[PDB]
Parts: structure tokens; C-alpha cells; sequence
């Protein structure tokens, strides 16, 4: 146990009385509304989101990186930190690895995961940066590079990711690349996309029968003029071209200003190409901030579309959700904990929406009551539900407060030497 | 009473039991947080926001307008409908008039106002459209038009708005114009602004000493290349140049994409030039949608700055808040009702912020706990306080439900073409 | 001759000398560049773009409309005005009609266009506004409205547009609706889209073998929260679903801030769904400003994709281009004239691009020389070519000057109601 | 000379003929327009823009940095590369230094500059990153940090930049900081700004009589929720508050999407607070791309405002312009060369605007002709002027071509060790 059980128990006991009061009060309010609080809690305690191994370390910008104390040394230190997030929130049982950053003997990775009670989610390839001893640079691209040798090298790396994933229990490969141009004319849009499609087709060949290949669109950065996989439209063309095993990943902060993101989610679902959603928040661009910290209502609206899919009876809809954030000014462990909480928060709220009433207001074009129907769900403070779900599953009523009480950061700070 | 008191009473009793349960539960939860729910309710029942006379009728776009039934025929019908908003929400006791749309015997206006239990907020001039018999067109601008005669006409119009305002009890004049250009080179940025400043100086000269002159910035529309009063920066220069009685109005949907609007509010407050906030919500441009319907957190963050100004003890801070929305696909009255409700919702939540805790987390640079401190307030469902505040002041526990149960829309539908 | 031939001739001879100088100098410069100026001029004079019948009237905003003098009373006055643009620029041979605004006797329309030297392009349906006596309001939608009867009414209207078009020579129907929602929850995104697809399928069935059905995306307005056909992504799904005769229209001002519009053009072409491009310019949203008045380089880059498509030999690629603008502060005829010119300006510069050189820098990943290769074409002032092309084809060397010299505005102003 | 004179001479001669043809053709067309080409060229050859010392090294993003060959290490390597840009374009005689990156003995800096034919422009402080051994971290801010000792350290560092600048001929300190917040509530907007203003007042006290203090606004990055000096409105408030010696810097890519930047430029000039403009181009955010590579017309429109002010010499108008870009996928030297060219290009075209005619169309509200008046100047291919200006001043007719013909990049690559072969 990364966090002492007695600490968790002690902090839970200290907040038990208030939780009892808030939960029962909420339960009665929900009951008056025709909702069984126990049914919501039961689903909430089963909602999981993958944590990125690269998120437990402090992030930075091109201007600077301000590391905190006890930064994880390698993938093993990262898994140990991810274990804390899962133990306290019980909402992140799976970790998403990034190759070559997390490269290590698959058997050891698996053994560490099992010992910590962590599983492994989608593998993530890396052809947006150069590794040492690399025959060809990705400066001008990878899978869509003009040079065939460079594209084949990118393909082999991705195939390697699949091999590592197969050995640790992963069932998917996420592909996000920086491929694009910074100047008009630098790239022939169409030829670059044709090259990308051919490369991906190669990667697709290496997928096991029960694996998925996820392509992730991004409007810009690292490319500042054009990006090959720039939006969901190109993303759809990709998945539809590759085949049944290919789907699209929607990363919240990867869209143009004012984009109606929840609509994109609904569209991809309608055409069965929503592989998953990558959570984070933003105000300006791909800020990679804590989910829900900037626009909590938008996060709720995305979940409303995810829950409606279930309500409409969409078949075989098992999206792979993951958090993809960069924590530049907070303890990474604490930010991921509260971000996972916000994600469960919005999910619980989407579960509260009176779909019956909603359908009636949509049918009658009663816009005001339709929006108020969503608001009645969203305005509901579901924290007691999230808290109780944690208590029941061995987690903490107040994750961050328990984390701080355990003095975990100080402990790892003393165990881990800062880089020189 | 636009709405029968017996209907109000009925629709309140029907929900009183549930409200009592919710209010008490919240009272206990707030007590555990060291907050007296009674103190919050007392503040909420006193929070008012002006309603735009022109928002009570159905709005439309350049593509089309789809009026509903019982549309107001003029200012008097508009006041009648505004009276419904005030009676049920008790959060909009003052109406903001727009001239010449609402031109009418000032004495008559005041009469109906008093009768309906309404007052008049800031006056709104209109030099972004031409009126009947108007000598010069405002097609190429008004207060900053290249033609002197046009500018003088614009100035005179604003002065007339002041005269009408003084007669009905208004204490401020709001000036928003579309002045700008649609092509590069069309206007000379600096000269157009110089002309605007001089005209506003004339208007300012005709201001009573207990009056204020509000200028309102907008990034674009109707001008699609440049706008004289395009942002708060230009707006500040305007207020600073004109004088102590001149301040800046901040309309939520009037800023560039991703603008940090709450920061703009803070800046203006710090330099004492925040005349008021024009509430509404948006996703794309100046959508003029129901407040909080798109980004309720942003609305709360704006109120966080408003409430912090008080906690910081800022003096003389008494901003003139007003709703400025267009209701294209809903009953204007219901939208205004829920919007005014949302504005009080954000205010109440802001009142819940533990300032001491927040202050400590900011000084120590504990970003996570600092943001969590705001969320603890924001995540609180203050609806019970809003409903109770209304109930205690003669309003409806559920305004829209009561509005619909009264059949008011059907009634005016019969009385109007 | 809507504009006296003596004026045109006079205004041309008055500038003919300077033009020969500029044209001969440019011809020399291009020659030093291995470019035959005559080849460029021959292509330019053949480039056309449809003009919107509703474009010759003064537009406005939700705040106000300031009409000028001599405002057209209807389609016939509009056609008389469109004839002016075509006579002087020789770049707008066809006019795009909008129903019910231009509803009239097909024979009348055709006879007039033939007499004015104008043809008829894509038809435009209108279910984003209510007409007198209309049985069902489009307030909450049309082709995607929740009410079956309302959708049927919208479908019937579109089919009626096809009938009108068949009688006047049109070969395409363009569908742009305001369908969407202003509030979260008001609409169920998927169900609305399904309804839309089903209605469009009914319209598709009524298409002649040689007709095309164009769907046009728009991020927002009149809908301020969500729009059924919000972007090219949804638009592609529509075109692919409907069939071979269904394609996508890209209107420049209809995208999110900072969107790379030229890429959307390349993507739709790659998959054979680029029905056409609707020209205009913008800085904030769907401003509908004169083409190239805000970002002429972007206009150029859009044409770079169009020209590259031809150069690569893309099969069956014949976009249905049209101008879609709102003129709120200028004489509508003059803006359309210069907009059409701005379009040909960008087209001509795109033609000057050394494709082999660009291709080489692209393969070598020489980003600097690649962008410079485009700039060498873009920086070139091709005004002489545009001017010469107009002169040789019966147009005006300086269109707007000739237009103002003819005193046409004052004329129609005296013949039309205030 | 970084580049051999014989190479410059040879490459100029190779293009001399075509240039004469185009220049004469343009001078003729301009003559017919009532414009004397010589009057333009004369001003163009005198238009300079400072080059950032950090601009000659390959840039990167948070995801990666892909260095090219012969990367300059240290300020001396950088000045050597900046010297190339000046020799070939003659538009970048001064270099802007960044402390602590370019920290070195002033006497040696001055000497190396004089030797290369380079002068020194505005000094640039750095409190948006941490230096080794630094007492206080700038993680949560610098000049506006809640910790007093941290602000003091920030202030002392800026004062140190002023001292270095005084020793090498600089007359200004440019201050761009990352100070802001990533989460609502993290910072108290007003208090942070009050702390910032108080700290800047201290720096202001250390300014010589003939020095200027430039503050630079940026909408976001590194801060992703709020930034203390977020826009020109806040920036104006800073300058006005600080005093006559404080002005504002406008960096093209530091504004919200669709912002009308040329208007901001006009407003600052009107109120005498436009300290300078930092050139680069962008499409999505602060992309720091090559000037004019994305929106050349916007660049011209900014210069239309500058040229107008320049003609009618306005009180307080003496801009300290500088290029501030990141070259992630091109030879930094080549990009800076073509960027400086674009800057002069817009300047030249703005110089061709018929102000009398423009003023007329503006007074009559003839929007169509007003915009066309601007376009007639913008559409003019002024390359002949730019190239003739360079040729007359010891530069190269085609700068990049000459740079490539010289083999300079290959030359420095053999002199400077890369990280790997
Ligand atoms: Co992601
Ligand atoms: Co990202
Ligand atoms: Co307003
Ligand atoms: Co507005
Ligand atoms: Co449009
Ligand atoms: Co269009
Ligand atoms: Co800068
Ligand atoms: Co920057």
C-alpha cells in the first residue's frame, strides 16, 4: 500500500459524520425527483479513466519546467505514484504507457502493475521526438514524412509498441503525431495525407483481432500552419479508411476556439468511430489543464452525449477514456486525483438527467425547459456520491486531504534524487 | 398584479414542503461550513439587475425573425410584461429604456412604472439605426461620423435621452454605437476616435451631477473590420478622458474568443472605471443568449471579482448591472426570468467563497486548493436560497412554472394582434 | 448593353497606353521566369464565378439596414444589375437564383438572361425564414425539424427549386439551412442529424441524372449553440451518405477562428466531394465581406489547392464556384465587381506558381524555399493580365471607374422606388 | 566579413541585369503614379529592425527541439551568425541581448560587436525560467510573485540587465514575464498586478535619463488561465502609471484570435505609448513564425499605421522594433533574412500609399475606393526596391541565394560540435 491504510481510515472517520448528513440529504432530494441515489453511486463506483504515466511528473512549456520535489525517476517510480491515485480515488485502475519513455522489460512492468493493483490501458507511440541512435529524424514528420525510410522507421516503432502492449495486457495503440507544416507550401496537404494513410495501413496489419488503433487529431502544435491529422473530419476519414479496428480519439483541448466539442463526440458515436475521449480542460489552446478546472459545464455536456448513447441503446459502445494533462504548477498526483474526481462528477451529473422529460421537451421544441432539464442535473452537488463511492471501494472520502495527511510527497522526495 | 396572487400562492404551497426540506438541508450543510444561510438569503433577496425593455419581445437575426404570440406592441406592453418578471423573480425591479423605440410621454411612463412596481435604470441611446424623419443617416457612423452635422445630431439625440431619463428617474446614460468600418482604409482609426471623444465630451457636458455616462465596447458587429470602441482598453481611455462621471460597461459576449473577461472586470474595478456589467451568455460571438446557459462557471468567476471588490473594501463601488439578451427561440419572459435567476445563482455562490481560506492559498501559491476553494462555493446548489428569497419577498418558488400555470402568455396573446 | 459601349470604349482608350506598358513589362519579367504571359491571360479570361442574385441589393445586420439609391425591386432588376458586373468584368457569366425571393415565370427568367448575356447557376432553397401563408414555421428547423409535416414542407420546397432550375438551365441545388439550437439540451444532435439525412435523401431522389446536390456547412448563426451542418466533417458525412451526385460547398467565412480553410479544400477534393467554393472574406465570423479585402493571401492559398488539383490531373473536378457576400456600406455592384476581380487575381497568381520547383522543395523538406516559391507568384502584380483579359473580352480596363463614369447608379436610382 | 565579398559580388553580378530591368520598370510605373522610386529606396535602405540574439539558434516546442547543423553556442557564436544577417540584408545593424543567456564580459561583447559591424539594441531580462544556484524560483511568478524576496530578486536581475546594457551601448530594457495563473482562484488579479506595478516602479528608478522601459503583453503561455500583463489595455495602464520613459511593446502573435492588431498600434501611438513592435507572424496563437509568412496583408496594415505616424512625426513616436521569432524547421539565418525582407517589404508598400487620396475617400465615406487605395500600394511588387537598396548598401540582391552560395552553414557546422554526428 502506497498510502498507509490507517491514515485513510482515520481521515475517512473524521469526515464520516458530514458525509452521512450530506449523502442522506441528497438521497432524499433525489428520491423526491424520482432518482435512486444508490443506483447512481453503484454506477459511479464502476466508472474508470486511465491515467497517463507521463502525467505524474511535473510538466513544462517551451519556456521552462519548474520541477517539484520527489519527481519520479523512471516508469517504475511513475507506476508507484499512479498507485496512490488509484488507491485514494479508485477511479484510475489502469495506466497508459508511452514508448520509448516507459520502455522496460514487459515482465517487470506487468509484475509491478499486478503488485500495485494496476492494469495497463492503451499504449502510446512516440514519433514526435527523436530517440538516440535513430537512423532518421522526425524533424519534418514521421508517418507522413516524404522519405520512405523515415516512414518505415515510424511504422516499426509503432509495431514495437503493440508488442510491448500485448505482453502487459494492453488492447490498443494510440497514435498522435506532430506531423504538419509551419509554412504554406512546405507540405502538399494531399500527398502528406496519402503517405500517412499508407503508413497507418501498415500499422493496422499488426493489430491482434481484439485490438484497436486510435488516431488522435489536433488543430496545431507542434505544427503552426497545417497539421496532417488536424481535426475530427480528417480523423473520421482515417478510421473509416483503415477499417473496423480503427477509431478516433477526441482530446478536449485539441479543437479550434469555440468548437462545439460535444457535437463532435455525438457524430463520431453515430458513425461508430469514437474510440475514446482524452480529458483535460483549456481556455486558450491545448492547455492540458486539470479536467473541469476551466469549463465544468462543457465537461458535463460531453458526458451528456456519452450517457445518451447508452440511453439510445448504441451497441458495442465501450470507449477507452484517458486523462491527458500536463501539471506545471501543482503536485501532479494531487491534480490527477482531482481531475479524475471532476470526470466522475460530470458523469454522475449526466446520470441524473431526466431523459424522459428531456425527450418530451426536445419533441415539443421547448428549448427553455430542455436546457433547464440538463441544468437540474448539472446543478446537483454530487460530491457526496463520489465520496461514498470511494469509501465503499477502499478509497478516501477526501483524496487530496488524505494524500497530504500521509506525507507521501515528502517521503518520495527523500527517496528520489533530483536530476543534475 | 400581472399574475394573480392566488395562482402565486397556489404554486408556492404546491412546492413549499420540498423547499423547506431543501433549504434546511442546505442550512445545515452551510452551518457545518461556518456559513449562516440566513445571511446569504438576506443578501440575495437584495440583489437586483435591470431588465432591457427590448428583450421582452422576440429577437431575431439578419436571416429572420420568428415572433411568438402576444408580442408587445410598444413600451407600455413591454412594461406590463417586465412587471411579470419582477413580480415572480423579485430580482428585476428596474427597467432600462431604449430611445427612440420607447419614446413616450415621460410622465405616462413614470405613471405605469409606479403602478406596476417598476423603476427605470440607465437610458440607452440609439445611433446605430435611422429613425423616421431623421436628417442624416448613421450608415457610416454617428458620434464619430466624418460629417459634423451627423455628429451633432447624434449628440443631440443622446442629450434628449438624458432629458427623458431625468423625467422618469433614470440616473445614467448608456452609449453603444456600431461606429466602425468594414474595410481596411475605410476609416482612419485615430481620427475616428478623436471625433468620438469630442462628441462624447459634449454629451458629458449635459450630464447631471448625479448621473453617469457609460460607454460600451464591442469587438465587432455591425462593423466587421474595425470598431471605434472595440475593447476595454479603448473603453478605459474613453472613461479616463471624459471624467469622473464616465465609466465602462462590460457586456459578456462582446470580447474576442477566449478572452479572460473576469480579469477585465478586476482591472476596471481597480482603476474605478467599472460602470456596470451587461449580462448574457455566448459560445461564438455576441450571441446574446440567456445568462449562464453556456458557461455558468465563467458567470460565477465574474461575480467572484465583484464580491471580492467588496471584501477588499473597495469604496464607491456600485455598478449598474443590466441584462442584455435576445430571445429568438423561447418565450422572452421565461428566458428573462431564468436569466435573472442565474445571475442571482452566481452571486449567491460567490458569496459562499471562503475569502480567508482563498487568501491563504493564494499567498502560499497552493494553486490546487485555491481553485478547489472556489469550486466548493460554485458546486453548491444554491437554488433553495434563490427560491426562498423569492417566496419571502412576494415572488414564486418556481417562477417559470408559476408563469405557465397562470396562462399569462395566452392572455396577452388574446389582447394583442 | 447595360452600359453604353461608347463609355466602355472611351474609358478603355483612356487607360490603354499605361496598360500596354505595364502588360509588356510584366510580360518581360515573366519571360525571364520561363512563363508565357499569353498562356496566363488565356486561362484568366476563361475563369468564371457565379454571382448571387441577392448580392446586388444592399445588405444589413440584425441592428439595421441602410439601403442605397436604386435598390432592385426583384429578380428582374437584380438581373439587370448582374448584367453590369458581367459586362464590365467578364468573370460572372452566370447568376445564382434564390427561391422564393426570385420566384417568377421560368420563361421570363430565361428569356431575360439570354437577352442580358447571363446564364443560370445553382439554385438556392430557402427554409431559414418564413414566407407569407406558409403552413409550417421554420422557427425550430426545417429539413431537421421534429415535426414530420414541417420537414415534408421543406422537402417539397427544395423539389420545387429543382423544377424551377430545370426550366432555366440550372444543374444544381444548393442547400444551406439555419437548423440548429441555441441551448444545450434543446436538440438531440444525433436525432436531428438523422432527420436531416432522411429529408435530404428525399430531395436527392428528385435530382435529374446530370444534377448535383450541394450541402453547405456553417459553424453558427442563426443557431448560437449548435448547428446540424456545423463543419466540413459533418458535411462530408452528408455527401458520402446521400450519393455520387451529392457534394460539399465550402464558404470561406463559415469556419471556426484560425481554421486552416485551404486544407479543408484539399481534403474534400482528395475524396471527390468538393462541390464548390463560396467566396467572401472575413475577420471575425461569417462577415461576408468583399473577397480578398481582409486576407488576400489566404484567398491565394485556397486557389493554390484548386490549381494544384488540375495540375495533378484530378479527374472529374469542376467546382461550382460562387460569390456569397453582403454589401452593407458600399454600392453592391462595385463590391461584386472588385470581388470578382480579387478572385481572378488570386487564380492568376496561383497559375504562376512553379509547380516543379515547389514539388522539389517539398520533397527536400526545404520549407523556406517552398514558401518562397509560392510567394514569388503571390507577390506578382497580375493586375495587367486581369485588365488585358477584360479588354480583349469586351470588358473594362478599370471596371469600377467605367461603372462610375457611366452614371449607372444615378440612372436606376431614377427608375426605381425609394 | 562572415560572407566572402567575392561571393556577394559574384552573386550580385549574376542578378544585376534582371534587377535593372525590373527596377526601371517599377520606377516607370511609379512615375506614372506620381511617385519617385528613389524617394522610397532612400527610406527603405534606412529602415532597420533589431535581431534577437536567441533567434539564430534553432527553436523548439515542449514536445521537441530538432537542432540543425552548426548550432551557435554562446553569445559569441550567435553574434557571428547575426553578423551574416546584417551583412546580407543591411536591415539588422543591431542585436538584442538576453540575460542570463548572453551573459559575458561587456568589454568583450562590445568588442566583438564593433568587430562584426553590429550594435546593441534593447536588453531583455529573464525571470520566466530558473537559473542554476538561483535563490528563489520563478515557478509561481517573478515581479508579481507573492513572496517579497522573490520579487526583489527579480528586480535586482532587471537592474543588472540595465547595468550590462549601459556598458555596451543599449538604451532600453524590455520586460516580458510569464507571471500569471493556470487555475481560477490561484491568483488574485488585482493584488498580483499591484505587486507587479510596485516592482516595475523600482526597476524604473534605475533607468538612466535617456533610457526606456518596455513592458510586453501576451494573452497566454506559459500561463494558461490568466496572465498579469495579458493585453494592451493592461500594458497601457502599466506605461501610463510608470512614467514618460515607460512604453508598451506590441508582439504580433500575442493577441486573442481575430484581434485587430493595427488598431492597437494606432491607439498606442495616439497616446504616446508605443515603444516598439515585435515582428513575427501567426495563425493559431503565439506561433512566432517568419514575419509575413502567413498574413502579409496584416503586416502591411500594421505598417500603414506606422508609416502614417512616421510621415506626420508624432509626439513620443520613436519605435524600437525587433524581430522575435522561433525557427523550428528552417535555417535560422535564412528565416531571419527573409523575415527582415518581409518587414522592409511591408514598409516599402506602406510608403506607396497615396495619403492625400486615402484621406479624401475616408472623408467622403467611399469605403470601396479607400480600401482600393490601400491595395494599389499593397499589390505593388516592391522587391526591386528592396534588392536595389541592399545592393547599394553592401548587401545581396538575393540574400538567401548568396548565403547558400557561400556555404556558410556548412562552414560553421565544421567549426561547431553538434551533440551527435
Ligand atoms: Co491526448
Ligand atoms: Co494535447
Ligand atoms: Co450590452
Ligand atoms: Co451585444
Ligand atoms: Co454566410
Ligand atoms: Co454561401
Ligand atoms: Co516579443
Ligand atoms: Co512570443
Amino acid at each position: 500500500f502506497r498510502i498507509a491504510q490507517d491514515v485513510v481510515a482515520r481521515e475517512n472517520d473524521r469526515r464520516a459524520s458530514a458525509l452521512k448528513e450530506d449523502y442522506e440529504a441528497l438521497g432524499a432530494n433525489l428520491a423526491r425527483r424520482g432518482v435512486d441515489i444508490e443506483a447512481v453511486t453503484a454506477k459511479v463506483e464502476k466508472f474508470f479513466v486511465a491515467v497517463p504515466s507521463w502525467g505524474v511528473g511535473t510538466g513544462g512549456t517551451r519556456f521552462a519546467r519548474f520541477p517539484g520535489t520527489g519527481e519520479p525517476r523512471g516508469i517504475f517510480d511513475k507506476l508507484d505514484d499512479c498507485a496512490v491515485i488509484q488507491q485514494l480515488t479508485r477511479a484510475t485502475p489502469n495506466v497508459s504507457l508511452h514508448i520509448p519513455w516507459d520502455k522496460a522489460d514487459p515482465k517487470e512492468l506487468k509484475a509491478r502493475g499486478d503488485a500495485l493493483g494496476l492494469g495497463f490501458d492503451a499504449m502510446n507511440s512516440n514519433t514526435f521526438s527523436d530517440a538516440p541512435g535513430q537512423a532518421h529524424s522526425y524533424k519534418y514528420g514521421s508517418l507522413s514524412h516524404t522519405n520512405a525510410a523515415t516512414r518505415a522507421q515510424a511504422v516499426e516503432h509503432n509495431l514495437e509498441c503493440i508488442e510491448i502492449g500485448k505482453a502487459i495486457g494492453s488492447k490498443a495503440l494510440t497514435v498522435w503525431i506532430g506531423d504538419g507544416s509551419n509554412f504554406p507550401g512546405q507540405s502538399n496537404f494531399t500527398r502528406a495525407f496519402e503517405r500517412y494513410l499508407s503508413a497507418m495501413a501498415e500499422i493496422y496489419k499488426g493489430l491482434p483481432d481484439d485490438w484497436k488503433l486510435f488516431s488522435e487529431h489536433k488543430m496545431y502544435e507542434p505544427a503552426f500552419y497545417s497539421t496532417v491529422v488536424q481535426d475530427w473530419g480528417t480523423n473520421y476519414l482515417i478510421a473509416q479508411t483503415l477499417g473496423p479496428k480503427a477509431q478516433c480519439l477526441v482530446d478536449l483541448g485539441h479543437h479550434a476556439p469555440n468548437t462545439n466539442i460535444e457535437m463532435i463526440v455525438a457524430r463520431l458515436i453515430q458513425f461508430g468511430k469514437l474510440g475514446g475521449f482524452h480529458f483535460n480542460d483549456s481556455k486558450y489552446g491545448d492547455d492540458d489543464l486539470d479536467a473541469g478546472a476551466i469549463e465544468p459545464y462543457r465537461l458535463f455536456l460531453v458526458f451528456n452525449e456519452l450517457v445518451d448513447a447508452e440511453a439510445r441503446g448504441v451497441k458495442g459502445f465501450h470507449p477507452a477514456h484517458m486523462i491527458d494533462q500536463s501539471h506545471n504548477v501543482t503536485d501532479p498526483i494531487e491534480s490527477l486525483i482531482n481531475s479524475a474526481n471532476e470526470i466522475r462528477r460530470a458523469y454522475a451529473q449526466a446520470l441524473l438527467v431526466d431523459r424522459a422529460a428531456l425527450s418530451g421537451y426536445q419533441e415539443d421544441n421547448d428549448a427553455l425547459m430542455a436546457t433547464e432539464t440538463l441544468k437540474r442535473a448539472y446543478r446537483t452537488d454530487v460530491e457526496p456520491i463520489l465520496a461514498e463511492a470511494r469509501r465503499r471501494t477502499g478509497g478516501a472520502v477526501d483524496p487530496v486531504a488524505t494524500y497530504r495527511a500521509s506525507g507521501y510527497r515528502a517521503r518520495v522526495a527523500a527517496e528520489r534524487p533530483a536530476s543534475v
